[PDB]
């Protein structure tokens, strides 16, 4: 079957066939759409088909489908599964798998870059100290003094589910949040729970508004251990505005390296529960969400106050006015300091070009409109006007529950 | 089978049971989500009638009464005998209000129970349709104090005698393809304008020409009528701080009035059912004014503001966008024409969702349409999980009549 998508601005029509290769479920049915729902130990049994499907895809990508090398690898993996109940990826397959999980990530607007991903193989890691070292190297490499490079570090896969490698942090670099006795929050409200765990584990909290959290690292199913990222490795940008000189006095800064550390990478049925990956920021992630969500730094009021906007009625669009200024400031600050960032116009335009190319060479590009459309100025970006088809391909990145909810404490 | 929706800003969780009533299909499957796709006999009719009358009698706390049974019997007899049936006035009003209630793409539904229903099932000619429509326009406009209304023409019969309004909205501006190569007026309406010209209309060839109505009675060839200019409330657009803004020569009309949709009630089909509310500011200032395939004025406005249009990263488009939208709201407010901003409307909608969850067990909502086209995440609907599903009575898309009509 063929499925068409239309862009209602350009009338360009694309034809999707790639969706036929999708097997995993969406959450939706013929009677309900779950498109806005954020979230709608394998046996041999289930494992060889998953491995075979992956290796067929890999060997096709290298133009060696059906070759002796392809057949020998299938046999070798099969014997390894029946004998050890799992298998190890070759380095090449690991690299291919990790790039494809990114290529397949339907919520990711930054996918034009998918084939340029530096893969760091950390499958020989055994301890939390080993993990800390790998992560520091990743941070240093990715940061590259402001000229950001995409990277992923891949720790040992799940075995019995009792020996999992996990990074307890949701991102490698994030600011602490502290709930005060009066009910207010100091720092980032998103990270209160994790910050409380760190303190419990023995972290001495500076208790300021932008304290970089320690890493809390779990190797081999052991209790997690605390480590401080060397401050010299943590690149940060003070936020100022090109025309408003009072903007600096808001005391705002942000870190340069967006690095997700709590997702699960699935390749050929294997589960990599610790796979921190990083890119660079689109400006709205910081200027819209991190700064202006009510449940985050929530700076809209203070900024609009300083701008002397009419705050007496929502219909003055004071919030919208302050919003644009904050986002100008984020982009200006990053650019002035020579730290990679992309604006939402540039990034959505690139994604549309990526998507059309993918339709041509690959037969499709799964995309989740709810996430791809930026959180400000939606319809003045080309993605708003683009019909998208959302479906799940493997290799993939998946959500996993926070480890404090599941961990069996050794003590 | 029982489903939860979470608000990620407030942690409030609602439980949806109403989706289990859902009849029609979404376009989605377990394998593929189509959430962002714009458009994915006697024997058939009695089930649909029954389902509807059951919900109606339920709503007036008379479920399983003799009056309920008797009506089911009567409609059953009527379908058996005539191949269709006629709604009671009470049922018509109920169905129309519920079609709005069920409109998953409508952020303005807190208002759903205050809908004025004009029963035009006694209409027979295009001139009668023109009359009904003028009365709707005047009633709804109410000198700027807008009131929601729907006018319901006769239901489909054998489908060769359809009433249709060919216009997509009762009030829209003409679009003219130019020798130049550009477009004058609204490019969205170039084709409909040509059809009007072809059917005889004398176009003034301006930027903001109110289109004539093209009305189809009883499956006949449609006819042209000019809405009395005096019934079309328009608003010149100025800015509370930028004096040059008025020089752009922009205006918009007060009454958003959809006229090309099909109302389905208890299996009966009302192919001409124009309905109207009032505007949310972004519809005009973001979509009508700034879409590239619409009036596309961002460039001109940005220039008048003297912004750095060199780099996308100066966010000049974004800055101009906010100002255009401040001006739209300010202009409607100053002229006392009802308008709602996107903060107000979305806040109202969250309250409505809570009401519907509490009283009805849910509210079908299409997040893709509900979240405004600017400043998404600073409105509360962005952070609200929504389940989308189809309930009847409903408003449905139907194809433009010219691709169908046999002249
Ligand atoms: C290279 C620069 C990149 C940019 C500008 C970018 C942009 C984004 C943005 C804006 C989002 C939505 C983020 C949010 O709203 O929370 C996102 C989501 C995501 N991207 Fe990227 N991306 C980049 C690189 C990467 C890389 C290297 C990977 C993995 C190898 C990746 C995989 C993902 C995934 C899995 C999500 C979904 C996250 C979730 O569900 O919470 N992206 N991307
Ligand atoms: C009273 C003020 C109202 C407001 C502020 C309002 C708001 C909106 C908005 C902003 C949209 C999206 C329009 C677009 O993006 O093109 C919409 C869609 C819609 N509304 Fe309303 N609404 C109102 C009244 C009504 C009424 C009176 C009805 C029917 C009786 C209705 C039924 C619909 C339908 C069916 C759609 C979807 C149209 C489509 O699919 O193209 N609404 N509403
Ligand atoms: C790699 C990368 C680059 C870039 N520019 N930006 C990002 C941001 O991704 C951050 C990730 C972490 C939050 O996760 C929230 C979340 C919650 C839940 C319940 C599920 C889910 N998939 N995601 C939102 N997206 C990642
Ligand atoms: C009643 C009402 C109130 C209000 N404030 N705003 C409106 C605007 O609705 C206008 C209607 C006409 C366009 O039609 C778009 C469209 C196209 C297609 C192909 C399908 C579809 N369902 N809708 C967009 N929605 C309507
Ligand atoms: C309920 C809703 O799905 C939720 O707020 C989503 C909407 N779209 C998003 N889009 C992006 N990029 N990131 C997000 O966190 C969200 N949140
Ligand atoms: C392709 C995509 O579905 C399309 O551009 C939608 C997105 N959301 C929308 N939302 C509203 N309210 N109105 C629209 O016309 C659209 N267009
Ligand atoms: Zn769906």
């Amino acid at each position: 079957r063929f499925l068409k998508v239309k862009n209602w601005e350009t009338d360009v029509v694309l034809t999707d066939t790639l969706h036929l290769k999708s097997t995993l479920e969406t959450g939706c049915t013929e009677h309900i759409c779950m498109g806005s729902i954020m979230l709608p130990v394998r046996t041999k049994d289930q494992l060889f088909p998953l491995a075979k499907e992956f290796l067929d895809q890999y060997y096709s990508s290298i133009k060696r489908f059906g070759s002796k090398a392809h057949m020998d690898r299938l046999e070798e993996v099969n014997k390894e599964i029946e004998s050890t109940s799992t298998y190890q990826l070759k380095d090449t397959e690991l690299i291919y798998g990790a790039k494809h999980a990114w290529r397949n990530a339907s919520r990711c607007v930054g996918r034009i870059q998918w084939s340029k991903l530096q893969v760091f193989d950390a499958r020989d890691c055994t301890t939390a100290h080993g993990m800390f070292n790998y992560i520091c190297n990743h941070v240093k490499y990715a940061t590259n003094k402001g000229n950001l490079r995409s990277a992923i570090t891949i720790f040992p896969q799940r075995t019995d589910g009792k020996h999992d490698f996990r990074v307890w942090n949701s991102q490698l670099i994030r600011y602490a949040g502290y709930k005060q006795p009066d009910g207010s929050t100091l720092g980032d409200p998103a990270n209160v729970q994790f910050t409380e765990i760190c303190i419990q584990q023995g972290w001495k909290a500076p208790r300021g508004r932008f304290d970089v959290l320690p890493l809390l690292l779990q190797a081999n199913g052991n209790d997690p251990e605390l480590f401080q990222i060397p401050p010299e490795l943590v690149l940060e940008v003070p936020i100022r505005h090109p025309k408003f000189d009072w903007f600096k006095d808001l005391g705002l800064k942000w870190y340069g390296l967006p690095a997700v550390s709590n997702m699960l990478l699935e390749i050929g049925g294997l589960e990599f529960s610790a796979c921190p990956f990083s890119g660079w920021y689109m400006g709205t992630e910081i200027g819209v969400r991190d700064y202006c969500d009510n449940s985050r730094y929530n700076i809209l009021e203070e900024v609009a106050k300083k701008m002397d906007l009419d705050m007496r009625k929502t219909s003055s669009l004071w919030k919208d006015q302050a919003l644009v200024e904050i986002n100008i400031a984020v982009l200006y600050s990053f650019q002035s300091d020579k730290v990679t960032i992309v604006d939402h116009h540039s990034a959505t335009e690139s994604f549309i070009k990526h998507m059309e190319n993918e339709y041509r060479c690959r037969g499709g590009c799964p995309a989740d409109w709810v996430w791809i459309v930026p959180p400000m100025s939606g319809s003045i970006t080309p993605v708003f006007h683009q019909e998208m088809l959302n479906y799940r391909l493997t290799p993939s990145f998946e959500y996993q529950p926070d480890p404090w909810n599941t961990h069996v404490w050794k003590g």
